[PDB]
RNA sequence: GGCCCGUCUCGCCCGCCGCGCCGGGGAGGUGGAGCACGAGCGCACGUGUUAGGACCCGAAAGAUGGUGAACUAUGCCUGGGCAGGGCGAAGCCAGAGGAAACUCUGGUGGAGGUCCGUAGCGGUCCUGACGUGCAAAUCGGUCGUCCGACCUGGGUAUAGGGGCGAAAGACUAAUCGAACCAUCUAGUAGCUGGUUCCCUCCGAAGUUUCCCUCAGGAUAGCUGGCGCUCUCGCACACGCAGUUUUAUCCGGUAAAGCGAAUGAUUAGAGGUCUUGGGGCCGAAACGAUCUCAACCUAUUCUCAAACUUUAAAUGGGUAAGAAGCCCGGCUCGCUGGCGUGAGCCGGGCGUGGAAUGGAGUGCCUAGUGGGCCACUUUUGGUAAGCAGAACUGGCGCUGCGGGAUGA
RNA sequence: UGGAGCCGCCGCAGGUGCAGAUCUUGGUGGUAGUAGCAAAUAUUCAAACGAGAACUUUGAAGGCCGAAGUGGAGAAGGGUUCCAUGUGAACAGCAGUUGAACAUGGGUCAGUCGGUCCUGAGAGAUGGGCGAGCGCCGUUCCGAAGGGACGGGCGAUGGCCUC
RNA sequence: AGUGCGGUAACGCGACCGAUCCCGGAGAAGCCGGCGGGAGCCCCGGGGAGAGUUCUCUUUUCUUUGUGAAGGGCAGGGCGCCCUGGAAUGGGUUCGCCCCGAGAGAGGGGCCCGUGCCUUGGAAAGCGUCGCGGUUCCGGCGGCGUCCGGUGAGCUCUCGCUGGCCCUUGAAAAUCCGGGGGAGAGGGUGUAAAUCUCGCGCCGGGCCGUACCCAUAUCCGCAGCAGGUCUCCAAGGUGAACAGCCUCUGGCAUGUUGGAACAAUGUAGGUAAGGGAAGUCGGCAAGCCGGAUCCGUAACUUCGGGAUAAGGAUUGGCUCUAAGG
RNA sequence: AAGCAUCGCGAAGGCCCGCGGCGGGUGUUGACGCGAUGUGAUUUCUGCCCAGUGCUCUGAAUGUCAAAGUGAAGAAAUUCAAUGAAGCGCGGGUAAACGGCGGGAGUAACUAUGACUCUCUUAAGGUAGCCAAAUGCCUCGUCAUCUAAUUAGUGACGCGCAUGAAUGGAUGAACGAGAUUCCCACUGUCCCUACCUACUAUCCAGCGAAACCACAGCCAAGGGAACGGGCUUGGCGGAAUCAGCGGGGAAAGAAGACCCUGUUGAGCUUGACUCUAGUCUGGCACGGUGAAGAGACAUGUUUUUUCACUGACCCGGUGAGGCGG
RNA sequence: GUGCCAGGUGGGGAGUUUGACUGGGGCGGUACACCUGUCAAACGGUAACGCAGGUGUCCUAAGGCGAGCUCAGGGAGGACAGAAACCUCCCGUGGAGCAGAAGGGCAAAAGCUCGCUUGAUCUUGAUUUUCAGUACGAAUACAGACCGUGAAAGCGGGGCCUCACGAUCCUUCUGACCUUUUGGGUUUUAAGCAGGAGGUGUCAGAAAAGUUACCACAGGGAUAACUGGCUUGUGGCGGCCAAGCGUUCAUAGCGACGUCGCUUUUUGAUCCUUCGAUGUCGGCUCUUCCUAUCAUUGUGAAGCAGAAUUCACCAAGCGUUGGAUUGUUCACCCACUAAUAGGGAACGUGAGCUGGGUUUAGACCGUCGUGAGACAGGUUAGUUUUACCCUACUGAUGAUGUGUUGUUGCCAUGGUAAUCCUGCUCAGUACGAGAGGAACCGCAGGUUCAGACAUUUGGUGUAUGUGCUUGGCUGAGGAGCCAAUGGG
C-alpha cells in the first residue's frame, strides 16, 4: 500500500512548523556569576504575542555586567506581569510573581513554571499557556528536589536549575470553544499542516490500516503494542485501559 | 555350448623372502551397455531432436538508471481582487408605565464562517445543442456561492512503491489500483493470425497408458522414405490369410423356465401339522360353521440387468506334416525295484483339405492424440439435430449420377 | 520504347518464388463534386486603382461592442510578427488589387523607467560527519571562521624631501 | 573670554567641532466598517470661439473654456504638542464613540502633511477661432480668447481620524538618520581647527532590456480553434446598482464565403379556444409569482429565526399643497 | 467540520523520516503541548458481557526457552547435564478496543403469555429507545387515512429472515442545485395538434474532406453451420438520378469488459508458504578504580548485588567571563 | 550507545501459490488409487456425475499341519421350561459358516473344537495381472538351504480366490574379520553395497489462503448468460370411452377412473450459430399477420316461454377504452362500453425515443466474513455515438418503342373502406300465472375511421396593418428609429 499519513509527517517540508512570524525562542537567561552568586535586574520593556502559542511572550532588557550592551532576552511573562516592571534573577532574588531564582533556594511549595529540566538548558519544563509545576520537598544533601509537573508526574529533579515564578498568562484558554472550522483553520495555520484530519476507516484500505469494506468500520482492535512497526502503529498506542 | 567382471551357495587343493585375518584355482545359479580372428576414424550431404532470438508478429508483467510539481494536490513567502440592496448582535440616547425592583416604546449602532445578487469561482438540471464538434470535454437557458474554511499571479518545497490528498484510489504535464524516457529485451506464451514454385508417387488420426494432464506433451498405434535376406513362366514353390471346411474344446447372451433352486407374486380345492384376533351356538370344549397372520399337499396366473435346470445364431483358440513319423545306439550329477524323462548322434520314408497370394526383416520417421453420422445391439433421459458405448461402413481426406436444394 | 551491359551449360553458395498475417512503406479509387464552409442582429449606394471589385481604399447612409467594451496600455509568453515599397508562384478551408504571405530595406538611444543591491519562503558551498563510489547530510552544528580601523612609535621613497 | 543665537514652552533661525562605543527610530506592516479633507470625472446658472436645426418654436443643441517636476508664501486638514486657569447644578463633543483634577470648556501659541490656490517656471510653449507669407521646399507669420460661480450619501484615487474582529496579531535585511558620552583638535586676540555642507561654482555616472501582439488573428491548445491566460483607466440617461437596455469618445464589418426561394425533419424563440398533469418512472421541460409602498403574517423553535411566511390593496400622466437648509 | 470521548509521551521521551552518521521533522515545541484514534452541532441517554482476538500490569511462586558461558567423559572432533534473558503459557485489569447480546424446563381461578426460579454452549443474553425505516424473504404484513381507483405517501402494532445504544439510539429549529407523497394557482406534459419568426437543410458561384468497402446489393419457401444478396424451385427483373427515411446490410465503431480456460499478471487483505526493515531481549569488545555482601567446588577458581569516582563515552549552555582550596 | 552474532514479534514491506474431473463455472460429489455383481450384445476388451455397494482396516491366530465331528432349519419328546435356556432320536446338498462389500468355491472341508507350532524365515532368477508389454502392489509355479506338522504320503515360504497400498533425494536401523576416507600406518567419524522402515490419498509422488463491481492480457462460441435450432416433462389447448352430476335422463351443459394428440404465446432439457461484439428489460409510437372468436353479420342446440345467458359452425372484415398503484412483464381496483379475446414478427420495434430497474466506477443500512470484500437484499446519483453509402419504401425528374410533338381517352395490373351503437314508432305488444319483457321494416341521430374545406367560429400572425405605451436617441412639436420580433 501507500505510505500512510503520520508516516509521512517524519520527512516534513508540508508538515514542518510555520516559523516565519514568531518573535524568536522563548528562552530564559543562560547561567553566569550573576546567576550563580547575586541578582541582576532587567526591564520589562514591552510584552508581545507569539503566533502559535497561547502565552504572550516578554522583552526583557538586562544590561551585560562584563561588556557595555543592553543584553535582551525572551521570557515568558506571568499572569500579572506589566510593563516598566523590574525582574530581577539570580539566587538571592526576592520570592514575588515574575522573578526567577534557584527551586533550592525557593521555598517549597512556590509555585512556578517556566522550570528547567537540567541546570543550564534555559528553560523547558511547564510553560505551555496557564500551566504551573510544584515544589513538594528539597534535601540538602546530593542537592535534588521534588517537583510535580502540570501531569501530575512527580519527578526528581536537582536543585540547580530555576523557574519564573507564577503561572503562565493566558490560562483558561481552552475553556472556550472553538464554534468553527474556521477558527480552527486559523488557529492551527499559525502552527502548523496538520488540522484536516482525515479518518483512516474513511480511508482507502491502500493508504489506512483501517480503511476498506462495504461498511464503515475498523475490524481489527484499534489497541496496538508498543512494538507495533511504523506505518501499522494506528490507534490507541499501548492502551492500558481504554473505556470511559 | 564355452570364456571375462560383479554377487550368492557347496567344498577341496596348491605356493612362498616375510608360513599370515596371505595369494590363487573348482563346480553350479544369476546381473552386465561384454568376448566369441576387428570396423572404426576423418570430411561432406539429407532428415529428426534439442540449447540458443530459433519460422515470423504479438502481450498483462518484472528489474536497473534517469526526467518532470509550466497542469493538478498540499505547505510557505510576496503581491492583487471581491457593485448594490435585506434581517438588524453588543454598546449608547430619549420617552412612557410603576415603588425600588424593573418593564415596554422610538431612535442610533453596524456584527454575522447571515440572506438576494454583479464581477470572480465552480458546474445541479434540461440527462438541451454538438457528438467524423468551436473543442482529445465546448456552447445556451436554468444554476450553487460571492467577507470568509474566498479567488488568483510569481517565487519556492515535497519525485514514483515515492509525494500529495476537507479522502474520490482522486491528482502527480490529454498518461495513475503505481507517471514518463532508455536498457535488460528480439523477456515469455501449452494462446490467435500468417507461412511464398510446378509435377509425380504413397498417404492418415482424433485411439491405449502416464503426466496438477483436460486448448498440451511423452509413449504405443496409424504413415513415409532408405534398404537388406530369399523364391522365380528359363520344363520342375517353402510360407502367409478380418475366408470357408474337417475334428476338437470355451460360453451363459437371445430364447425359454420358475409343475426346478433364490427373490417377487394371483386365485380356487383337499387336510384338528399348529396356535391366535374380530367373531356365532355354548360357563368352556381340537363340540358343528367359516375367517385371516403365519401351515402342508398336489394345482393355477404373471415376472427378474445385478435369478437359473436348460440353451442357440453370430463368435473365440487349436491341428490339417519334413520344424513329421519309424528304428539303432551313447550321456545324465533328475527320478529310480528293474525303470522313467530329457539331450545328443547315425539311418529310412515327401505332393499332407478348398480357392487366393511372391514373403520375411532392420533402421530413421512427419502428422495425429477436439471428431461426427448411419444398419443392428444398447445405457441415462418424457424426448431431442441430447449425452455416452459394441461391430461395420462412410464424411473428415471424396470428386461424380440420383434424392428439387444438401456431410 | 529504351540507351549499356547481358545470357546458355557444368558445378558451388544463399538475405532465392507471396494473396492474405486488423502484415510494413509508398501511391491511387468508390463514397463524392457528397457531408460541410449555419455560435455572438447587417449591410447598402457612388467613385479611385486594375485585365479583373461583394470582401482593398475613400465619401455617404444604416448598424453593433456600450467605459466589468469588439476601447487605450502593460506582465508571462512569441521574436521581427513593428513600418515603408513591390508581387500575387504557394498559404489566409470563396476570392482578394488585401494580410501577421513572399522579396528588398529600415526601426528599439536612459544617472532619474526596470534589472543591477538587499533579504523572505528556500537553495547552496568551507569545516565537520557519512559513504566502495559519483558524492551525500547539515548551515552553526565535533572550527585557529577578523586581512579592518583610530591614537602613538620605528624605518622608506614620490611630489618645490618644509608638509 | 569666545566649538552660535532667540522663546515660559511646544520649539525656531542658513550653518552651528568631534572618535572607537552604546541606545533608539525610519525602512516596516492584517482585514473590514464609518466619517471628514483634497484632487480627477459628472451636474447646473451664465460669459466667449466654432459647428447642427430653423416647413413652427427654441436668449437654443454639440465641442472647448488650462498649466508640469522642483523652491517660497497662504488657505485646508490632523495633533496622544505647550502656557494661564481649575470645573458638580457636571461639562465638552461625534454618524457612532469618546474625553476630563494623571487637568474639561474659554483664551494665547507651536509642530506635521500641505498632492489645494497664488507665485518663479509661464505664455515665448499648448489649445480653440479669423486672415495671410512661400509655385514648391517650407517645424511659419500675426488679431483675440483660454472667463465668473455654486451644488451633490454622486463614481474613482489619495490623506487623516475613529471603531470592530482574531485560540489569525498580520516579514526580514540592504540603507539612512537622531541622541548619551567626551578620546581628541584648534588659535591665542586675528587668526585657526572645524564645518552628519548654509548658498553658489567644477567633473563624472559605466553594463543590460526598451519596436510590436497581449487575445474571438501576433501566447498555449497540431490551426486566424466559440476553449484557457495575471493586471491599470472607466462618460451620459433610465435605474438601488460597476444589474439589464439605449447613446458619446474609441473600435469593427457580423467573426474559414455569398446569391435565389421559404419543402419536410431539425436548432433557438414564441403564441394557442375548453379542460388543467387526465402525459410521463417522476410537474421533466415549460408556465404562474416577482421591484417598491401600506397592512397582515400561523405551526414549530436552540427564542436567534421561520419570514420576502401565507394572504390583500396601490403603482401612469398633469397641476398643486405642506414639510425637510 | 466545531462539540464529545479515549490512548501514548517529562526529552538518553512519544509519533515518524533516513543507506549512513553527536543525522532530521513535530521543535523558534514542553501536558491548556505534541502525536495516534473513534463519533459527528443543541437536549437526553449511552444498558449487560473480558469467554474469544487484541492491548496492558507483576512474577525467582514458574511449564517451554536460542547464542555465549559452566561442569563431566574421550586422544579430540563430539556428546551429555545443570543454569536457562525477552517472548509465549499461568494470574488481574481493560468493551467511547475489535466485538457479541440465543435456546430449554417449571410456574397466575377461561385460554394464552410469563412478574418469579434453575441450567446449557461461552461470558450476560437486546436494556432504554425505534421500526415493515435507506434496515422485513414471506409481503402488495394488518388497521386508520389520503383516492373513484393507490405494490406509492403518512400515522399506529410487533411475531423484528437480519433494528439498537460514540461499529452510537431517539428527538430536533434553521439550512440543502439531496431522495420521496399530497394540495392551491399555473401552464401544449397531454386530449390534439396548429401557426409565425431567425439559422440550417433545398438549388446555385467558388472551395471541398472522412468513416466504411471479398464481389457487390429485389423477395417467398426449402436445405445448409440449424434466421440467405448469391445455392435449388418459384415470384420476376428496364438506363441515370434528386429530397427524405430509418426496415435490413446479423451496418460501422474496438482482438467482449460479461462467463470460462491459461499451470498469464496486477491492486489489496490475512489465521496462506517462505522471507525482511524496524523494534524488544541475551552474549563478546570499546569497558577502567574501590567498598562491603550472598552462592557453588574444595581445603585457590566461578556466578556475582548495590553504592562511590572520572578517565573513555553521552547531554545542555556560553562571546567557553570569575570553577576547586 | 555503537560494531557483530543469537531468540521473539512482523502483511509496515517483498516474492509466490490458491489442484483436477464436471452436460458453463462456484456450491454438492470423487466417477482422482483400488475390489465385486451388472452395464456388456454367450473369448477377451468396452463409456457416462450409469445402478447397488465396499476399502486405506483386522488377525500370535482368523497364519501352517494333523485328528474328531457336522452346519442352518424342521418334526417328535422330556420338572420348572413356554415360541427362543438344556438332554436325546430322526430328516437334513449345504438352504449355516469361512472378519468385512459382493461373486465364486467348499461336507470325514476351506466350517467348529482340540494337540503342536511360527513357511508370516533367508537368497537367485522366470511368469501372470492394468500394461507401452514400463514400473509399483498383488499372485503363479519352481531352485538352494533351514524348519514346523503328521504314522507317512504330502502340506506350508501369510490370510479359501478376487483390493487392504507407494518412485528419486534425505534420514534411521541391521549384515559382512566387505571397500574408500586421495603421501603412508592406527583409531573415532564419514562416504559406499544390500535389506527393512519414516510418504507422497491430486495415490507413477510441487512445499501453497482469499478478494477484485478499480482490474488487465492471450484466447474460446472446445463453454454459459439473449435470440434463433431439435424435444414438449411442465404451461396452455382439443379429442376418444363413459361410473356418475343434472327432480327422472351418461352425453342441453358437465364428466371421475384411464387414454390419444397440437403449440412454441411459459418455464425446463441440449450446446448446433455467434465472445477480432448481433446493444441486454420494460413503457411510448407505428405497421402487418394467426385464430385457439370477447363483440358485431349469418346460423344450428339448450334444463331457449319472453328478457338475459351457455354449447357449436362458416368467419380475422371491422373494433377490443380512460385511469389510481407498481420500472414492471403480470397483478388488482374505479368508470365507460357492443365487447373491453388471446398471441407472433431476433421474448417485433435504443444509427426511433426514454433510461424507470437490472448490470461499471461514489455512497447508506441489514446479514456473513478477522479482513480485503460478497449478497436475483433494499435505497440513492450515475455521457444513450455515426447514415452523406447499397437495398426497401414515401414522394420527383425521367427512360425504352409509338417518325417528332400536342389534345382526347381506354385498359391490363396494384391498393382498396367503412364499422358499431343509442332514442321514437312497433310496444308495455308478441310471450308469460305474475314479475318482467322482445323482434322485422321505417324515422331522427351519434362512436371510431377515411377523404376534403375554410361561408361562420376559434387559433396563429412580422401585411411588423393600425392605435396605446417603457428606456434611450434625432435641439423641441410633428415624423420616427433601436432594445436578436421591446411589450401589450
Ligand atoms: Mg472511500
Ligand atoms: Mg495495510
Ligand atoms: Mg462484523
Ligand atoms: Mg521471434
Ligand atoms: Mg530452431
Ligand atoms: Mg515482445
Ligand atoms: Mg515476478
Ligand atoms: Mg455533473
Ligand atoms: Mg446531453
Ligand atoms: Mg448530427
Ligand atoms: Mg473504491
Ligand atoms: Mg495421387
Ligand atoms: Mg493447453
Ligand atoms: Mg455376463
Ligand atoms: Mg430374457
Ligand atoms: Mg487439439
Ligand atoms: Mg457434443
Ligand atoms: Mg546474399
Ligand atoms: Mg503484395
Ligand atoms: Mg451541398
Ligand atoms: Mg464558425
Ligand atoms: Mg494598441
Ligand atoms: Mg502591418
Ligand atoms: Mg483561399
Ligand atoms: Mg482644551
Ligand atoms: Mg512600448
Ligand atoms: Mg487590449
Ligand atoms: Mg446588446
Ligand atoms: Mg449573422
Ligand atoms: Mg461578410
Ligand atoms: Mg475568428
Ligand atoms: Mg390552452
Ligand atoms: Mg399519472
Ligand atoms: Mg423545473
Ligand atoms: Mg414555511
Ligand atoms: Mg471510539
Ligand atoms: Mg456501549
Ligand atoms: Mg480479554
Ligand atoms: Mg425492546
Ligand atoms: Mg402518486
Ligand atoms: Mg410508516
Ligand atoms: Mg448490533
Ligand atoms: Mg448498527
Ligand atoms: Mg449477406
Ligand atoms: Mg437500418
Ligand atoms: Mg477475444
Ligand atoms: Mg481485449
Ligand atoms: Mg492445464
Ligand atoms: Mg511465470
Ligand atoms: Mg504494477
Ligand atoms: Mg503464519
Ligand atoms: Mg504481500
Ligand atoms: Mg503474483
Ligand atoms: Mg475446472
Ligand atoms: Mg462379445
Ligand atoms: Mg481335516
Ligand atoms: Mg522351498
Ligand atoms: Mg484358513
Ligand atoms: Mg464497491
Ligand atoms: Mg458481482
Ligand atoms: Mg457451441
Ligand atoms: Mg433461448
Ligand atoms: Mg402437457
Ligand atoms: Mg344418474
Ligand atoms: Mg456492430
Ligand atoms: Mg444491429
Ligand atoms: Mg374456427
Ligand atoms: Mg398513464
Ligand atoms: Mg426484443
Ligand atoms: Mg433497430
Ligand atoms: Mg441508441
Ligand atoms: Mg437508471
Ligand atoms: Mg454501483
Ligand atoms: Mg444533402
Ligand atoms: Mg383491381
Ligand atoms: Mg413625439
Amino acid at each position: 500500500g501507500r505510505v500512510i499519513r503520520g508516516q509521512r509527517k517524519g520527512a516534513g517540508s508540508v508538515f514542518r512548523a510555520h516559523v516565519k512570524h514568531r518573535k524568536g525562542a522563548a528562552r530564559l537567561r543562560a547561567v553566569d556569576f550573576a546567576e550563580r552568586h547575586g541578582y541582576i535586574k532587567g526591564i520589562v520593556k514591552d510584552i508581545i504575542h507569539d503566533p502559535g502559542r497561547g502565552a504572550p511572550l516578554a522583552k526583557v532588557v538586562f544590561r551585560d555586567p562584563y561588556r557595555f550592551k543592553k543584553r535582551t532576552e525572551l521570557f515568558i511573562a506571568a499572569e500579572g506581569i506589566h510593563t516598566g516592571q523590574f525582574v530581577y534573577c539570580g539566587k538571592k532574588a526576592q520570592l514575588n510573581i515574575g522573578n526567577v531564582l534557584p527551586v533550592g533556594t525557593m521555598p517549597e511549595g512556590t509555585i512556578v513554571c517556566c522550570l528547567e529540566e537540567k541546570p543550564g538548558d534555559r528553560g523547558k519544563l511547564a510553560r505551555a499557556s496557564g500551566n504551573y509545576a510544584t515544589v513538594i520537598s528539597h534535601n540538602p544533601e546530593t542537592k535534588k528536589t521534588r517537583v510535580k509537573l502540570p501531569s501530575g508526574s512527580k519527578k526528581v529533579i536537582s536543585s540547580a536549575n530555576r523557574a519564573v515564578v507564577g503561572v503562565v498568562a493566558g490560562g483558561g484558554r481552552i475553556d472556550k470553544p472553538i464554534l468553527k472550522a474556521g477558527r480552527a483553520y486559523h488557529k492551527y495555520k499559525a502552527k502548523r499542516n496538520c488540522w484536516p484530519r482525515v479518518r483512516g476507516v474513511a480511508m482507502n484500505p491502500v493508504e489506512h490500516p483501517f480503511g476498506g469494506g462495504n461498511h464503515q468500520h475498523i475490524g481489527k482492535p484499534s489497541t496496538i503494542r508498543r512494538d507495533a512497526p511504523a506505518g501499522r502503529k494506528v490507534g490507541l498506542i499501548a492502551a492500558r485501559r481504554t473505556g470511559r
